[PDB]
C-alpha cells in the first residue's frame, strides 16, 4: 500500500496552477493526480475523513471556493463556497470542521472567521480576530486555533492570537522574535513552528517554536533556503516545507526538519518550481 503521502494543489510560476501532486517519503516518488478544475494560488490544504480540500486562493479572480478531494476516486467535488472571497488564507481544522481565517479580497483585509461543517456542507461566521491578517500562519494545539503573522493592510506583523472555540473568543499571545507573513506554520510535538515568511524587507530562512506553557518564541535551526508563500506540513514527527519564493525564483526544494537533531535536510525537488501551494497530508 501507499499509506500516507504528502499533497500539493495548486501554485503559482508565470500563472496560477491546477496541479495536484503527491509525494512518498517512504519511496522518494511523486504521483500526478487529478488536475483542479480552476487554478489556483493562495489557498490552503488539509485534510478531513480521508478528503482533501482546497480552499480559498486565487485565479489570475480572489476565490472562495473550497473543493474536495477523493484520494480512492482521484476525482476533485465542488463543496458550498465561503461568505467571502479569501485569498492569502490560513486554515486550521478542529473536531472535523475546516476554519477559514483571514485574507484578502482585493483591497479588503479580512480579520473574519468562519467554520464549515462537512456533515451539513454550511459555513458559518465565528467571532473575528483581534487583527486583520493576510498571508497568516494557523495551527491548531489542544483544540485551539492560532493564527500567527502575517499582514493586516498596514503592517507585517508578529503578533499572535489564539481563538477559543468553547468560548467564541480570541486572545492576543506572545509576538514572535521576527515579523512573518507568507510562514509556514505547523505543530509539531506539542510546539507550535514557523517556518520562514517575509519580514517586510528579506523572505527568512529564520524558524521560531513556540512553547505554549512558557509563553516564549524560540529560534531552532534554519531552513537552507529563505522561502515566503510556502507549503508546510508534518509527516512521522518531520516538517516538511515545499517550495516558495525566495526573493527572485520559485523554489522547487523540499527541506525536512528532524526535531530530534534539529537539522533541515533537502529531501527532494518538486517536478518543478512553485510557491503559494496548499499542501496536506493522509
Ligand atoms: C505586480 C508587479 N509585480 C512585481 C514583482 N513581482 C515579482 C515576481 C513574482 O511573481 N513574485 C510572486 C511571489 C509569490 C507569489 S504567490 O503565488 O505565492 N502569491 C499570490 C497570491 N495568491 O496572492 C502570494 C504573494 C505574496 C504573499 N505574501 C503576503 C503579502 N502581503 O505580500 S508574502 O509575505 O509571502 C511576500 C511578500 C513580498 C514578496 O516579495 C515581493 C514575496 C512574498 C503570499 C502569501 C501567501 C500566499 C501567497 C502569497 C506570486 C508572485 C511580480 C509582480
Amino acid at each position: 500500500k501507499v499509506g500516507r503521502l504528502i499533497y500539493t494543489a495548486g501554485g503559482y510560476f508565470r500563472q496560477s496552477l491546477s496541479y495536484l501532486e503527491a509525494y512518498n517519503p517512504s519511496d522518494g516518488t511523486w504521483l500526478r493526480l487529478a488536475d483542479l478544475q480552476v487554478p489556483r494560488s493562495g489557498l490552503a490544504g488539509c485534510v478531513v475523513g480521508g478528503l482533501l480540500y482546497a480552499v480559498g486562493g486565487r485565479n489570475n479572480t480572489d476565490s472562495s471556493a473550497l473543493d474536495c478531494y477523493n484520494p480512492m476516486t482521484n476525482q476533485w467535488s465542488p463543496c458550498a463556497p465561503m461568505s467571502v472571497p479569501r485569498n492569502r488564507i490560513g486554515v486550521g481544522v478542529i473536531d472535523g470542521h475546516i476554519y477559514a481565517v483571514g485574507g484578502s479580497h482585493g483591497c479588503i483585509h479580512h480579520n473574519s472567521v468562519e467554520r464549515y461543517e462537512p456533515e451539513r456542507d454550511e459555513w458559518h461566521l465565528v467571532a473575528p480576530m483581534l487583527t486583520r491578517r493576510i498571508g497568516v500562519g494557523v495551527a491548531v494545539l489542544n483544540r485551539l486555533l492560532y493564527a500567527v503573522g502575517g499582514f493586516d493592510g498596514t503592517n507585517r506583523l508578529n503578533s499572535a492570537e489564539c481563538y477559543y472555540p468553547e468560548r467564541n473568543e480570541w486572545r492576543m499571545i506572545t509576538a514572535m522574535n521576527t515579523i512573518r507573513s507568507g510562514a509556514g506554520v505547523c505543530v509539531l510535538h506539542n510546539c507550535i513552528y514557523a517556518a520562514g515568511g517575509y519580514d517586510g524587507q528579506d523572505q527568512l530562512n529564520s524558524v521560531e517554536r513556540y512553547d505554549v506553557e512558557t509563553e516564549t518564541w524560540t529560534f531552532v535551526a534554519p531552513m537552507k533556503h529563505r522561502r515566503s508563500a510556502l507549503g508546510i506540513t508534518v509527516h512521522q514527527g518531520r516538517i516538511y516545507v515545499l517550495g516558495g519564493y525566495d526573493g527572485h525564483t520559485f523554489l522547487d526544494s523540499v527541506e525536512c526538519y528532524d526535531p530530534d537533531t534539529d537539522t533541515w535536510s533537502e529531501v527532494t525537488r518538486m517536478t518543478s518550481g512553485r510557491s503559494g501551494v496548499g499542501v496536506a497530508v493522509t
